[PDB]
C-alpha cells in the first residue's frame, strides 16, 4: 500500500456534514463508508441517508447513540436511500423506508478490521473509507483547529467518524461536526506512536461495507 492515501482526491468523499446536537455520528460514519464503496465499485459519487439509518436501525438508539456495524448491516440486509429522498432532520422519527420507493443502493455485507492494529486499519483505508471510533470528549479534540493531532486524549471511545486516508505520520478523518471544525471538517490524527489503542483510541472498533 502507498505512502499517501486520500479518497477525496479520488472523488469518493461527499461534502463534510454536521450531525448537530443529535447523537447520530454512528449513522454519519456508516454513510461515509457507503458513499465511498459505491464510488469505488460503480464510478458514481452519491450522498446517502443518515436519517434512514437513524430511524430504521432497531439495534441502535436514535439520537442516544448507536452502532456503525448495525447500520452497515441494515444496508447489506435491505439497502439505503439517497440523502435527497430521505434528508437529515436531526431527530429520530418512524422508519419511512417503505414509503420512499425502492432503495438507491445495497451492499453485500460488513467486515470488521482486526482491532488494535494500525497496519490492518491502514490496509483497509488503502482499499476504501472505513468507519472508526475515537474519544472526542476531550476539549483538546473539541477545540482542534489543524495540524497533526497528537492529543492529549484517552481511549474511552465515544464518537464514530470515518477514515478516508493516511500519510506517513497521520490518519485522515472525516468528522461530522460541520466544515468550520478542524481542517475544513477533517482531522489528521498522529499514527506511528506504537500505542495499540491508537491515538484517542482510534483502533478500537473499525468496520467497512463489502460490495461485490
Ligand atoms: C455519536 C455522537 O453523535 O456523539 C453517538 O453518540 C454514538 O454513536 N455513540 C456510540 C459511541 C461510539 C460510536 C463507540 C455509542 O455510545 N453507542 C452505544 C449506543 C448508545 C447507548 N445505549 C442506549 N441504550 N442508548
Amino acid at each position: 500500500i502507498p505512502e499517501y492515501v486520500d479518497w477525496r482526491q479520488k472523488g469518493a468523499v461527499t461534502p463534510v456534514k454536521n450531525q448537530g446536537s443529535c447523537g447520530s455520528c454512528w449513522a454519519f460514519s456508516a454513510v461515509v463508508t457507503i458513499e465511498g464503496i459505491i464510488k469505488i465499485r460503480t464510478g458514481n459519487l452519491n450522498e446517502y441517508s443518515e436519517q434512514e439509518l437513524l430511524d430504521c436501525d432497531r439495534r441502535s438508539y436514535g439520537c442516544n447513540g448507536g452502532y456503525p456495524w448495525s447500520a452497515l448491516q441494515l444496508v447489506a440486509q435491505y439497502g439505503i436511500h439517497y440523502r435527497n429522498t430521505y434528508p437529515y432532520e436531526g431527530v429520530q422519527r418512524y422508519c419511512r423506508s417503505r414509503e420512499k420507493g425502492p432503495y438507491a443502493a445495497k451492499t453485500d455485507g460488513v467486515r470488521q478490521v482486526q482491532p488494535y492494529n494500525e497496519g490492518a486499519l491502514l490496509y483497509s483505508i488503502a482499499n476504501q473509507p472505513v468507519s472508526v471510533v475515537l474519544e472526542a470528549a476531550g476539549k483538546d479534540f473539541q477545540l482542534y483547529r489543524g495540524g497533526i493531532f497528537v492529543g492529549p486524549c484517552g481511549n474511552k471511545v465515544d464518537h464514530a467518524v470515518a477514515a478516508v486516508g493516511y500519510g506517513p505520520n497521520y490518519i485522515l478523518i472525516k468528522n461530522s461536526w460541520g466544515t468550520g471544525w478542524g481542517e475544513n471538517g477533517y482531522i489528521r490524527i498522529k499514527r506511528g506512536t506504537g500505542n495499540s489503542y491508537g491515538v484517542c483510541g482510534l483502533y478500537t472498533s473499525s468496520f467497512y461495507p463489502v460490495k461485490n
